[PDB]
């Protein structure tokens, strides 16, 4: 039945304010005595409304109604969109940073100009892939964006272990990789301030059809529906950075070295154009690659990992 | 830029069926030019398409789109409806069985025609309390909802705990307590059949306002209605999944820290009958034990009241 009169009549006295029967009616747009009958009707649905003798009404106290949007959203901890045709998941997140929370997402079907890290380019094939993207703000610095790409990284591979790769690997600081090939690339960007909070908005391409260095998960034997491997990501990606947000790395540091495609093997530290080279002994407990460079182990807070 | 002629182009063809040009410009209402210059953009973008001559343009192989619905299903696993004004939460969601799956919910702020148990009416004032229900399909019987109903008093209560009632307490099979006083009514109603499964819609009515009964503003607490709402259907589904895959077992402790009745003497009503006795908990499928002349029976029914 419509109730719309009565129902936009308590959402302007939602506040506990008070409120006159001219106002009301200037904004209704009825007459005062007809605003007084609508009043009346409130009052039959169990409303406590006060009325004070011929200048309006009052609620005892602010009431807060029930929104779809609010209850979704501490049920979900963020919103996601589907874009079938986008620039790229990085930037569509990026230019809303002024209006995104923690958890919100993002999967597109069709990149324009997907991105790498090192300004390459991300071949994003309409409907062929997965393209996904997550924003989340950091209370601590920029420099916490380290732990957020290791714990991206450990969700990602344990959500394909639970659905059949069972070998699938990480690499320092964000990558996927089975058999020595790269699966899924991760592009973590973020505009902070040291000493207040940063926004990161992470994104992932997951190569899941085959089309020497990239392996694809077809060629693992694990096929999935799309919708249900992003949505299973999206939510395994929401617990696992609140769990970062309470407690930090500690709980992440075993399941690291679980995972860790390089630990205690020849590999290349990338800083810039420069070429370090080295034994990896896995990360410290701040996220710092813990490179073992002729017998001596130093610990690193940049820079990518490289095969040797 | 518009780009909803190659995407309704795609989705045509993304059954991997072979389609003309003229049955695709039926359907995009385009020559047959223009629609091969818009397979070509289709192209561009990463789509195998194969022209066929004489039978149409097809793609390699079936593909599937991505689904908002689809994708927020999965986080989810059920929807939630908000309804100002409805006659029963519990009434809505029996309206629509058919369209329904595990985990679906429903909140108002005013119910016109609140339902109890025995047909008694819950008054539901606008914008007062919270009047939740949500759905599930068990794949055991019509006797499973008694677990059901447990596994749901057991979740709310605890709910309310985290949130600073530290006292509430739960009754067999359906209640709410607190200080033995009513704080939330549970209706759940189910349609089934024997040896198969069974449509379960429960509705909690919870006094969060003073105005037997017992509110959650008498007990010093105070919580914002979306946030208790968005929690408690979080943890039923949680809650009832793992009820679904591990039985009573895990909620058999859980019953016991959160009985109002165990190890007190009690009335155990069945229609109009009334049976005296000490409550001595449930057993591993969810029948109240009861103590009568020192002997405890297992019931599968009726309502346990105080004396
Ligand atoms: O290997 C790398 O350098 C990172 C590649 C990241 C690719 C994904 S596709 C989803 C998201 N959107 C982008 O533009 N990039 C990331
Ligand atoms: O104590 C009882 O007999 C059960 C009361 C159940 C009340 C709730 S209010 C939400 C839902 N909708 C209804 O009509 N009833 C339940």
């Amino acid at each position: 039945k419509d109730h719309t009169i009565p129902l936009t009549l308590i959402s302007i006295l939602a506040d506990g304010e008070f409120h006159s029967g001219e106002q009301l009616g200037e904004q209704l747009g009825m007459s005062r005595a007809a605003i007084n009958k609508h009043i009346q009707t409130l009052r039959d649905w169990g409303v406590d409304v006060f009325t004070v003798p011929g200048k309006g009404y009052s609620l005892p106290e602010p009431i807060h109604l029930l929104d779809e949007k609010k209850i979704s959203q501490e049920i979900d901890h963020g919103r996601v969109t589907v874009l079938p045709v986008i620039d790229s998941t990085n930037q569509y997140l990026l230019d809303r940073l002024d209006e995104l929370t923690s958890g919100d997402a993002c999967v597109a079907e069709y990149q324009q100009a997907g991105r790498g890290r090192r300004g390459r380019k991300w071949f994003s094939p309409f409907g062929a892939n997965l393209y996904l993207s997550m924003y989340w703000r950091l209370e601590q610095g920029p420099a916490a964006a380290i732990g957020l790409s290791l714990v991206i990284g450990i969700v990602i591979a344990e959500v394909l272990q639970q659905l059949g790769a069972e070998q699938v690997r990480v690499k320092w600081p964000n990558d996927i990789y089975l058999q020595d090939r790269k699966l899924s690339g991760i592009l973590v960007e973020l505009t902070g301030k040291t000493g207040d909070a940063a926004q990161i908005v992470s994104g992932a391409g997951i190569n899941l059809v085959m089309r020497q260095g990239w392996i694809s998960l077809q060629e693992a034997g694990v096929v999935i529906d799309r919708n249900l491997l992003a949505a299973r990501l999206i939510k395994e990606l929401r617990l696992g950075l609140e769990l970062f947000e309470q407690e930090g790395l500690a709980p992440y540091l075993p399941r690291w070295e679980k995972l860790d495609n390089f630990i205690h093997r020849p590999v290349k530290l990338i800083i810039g154009d420069k070429e370090i080279y080295g034994i990896s002994r896995g990360i410290d407990a701040q996220g710092a690659l813990l490179l073992e460079q002729d017998g001596v182990i130093k610990a690193w807070v940049g820079g990518e990992i490289s095969l040797r």
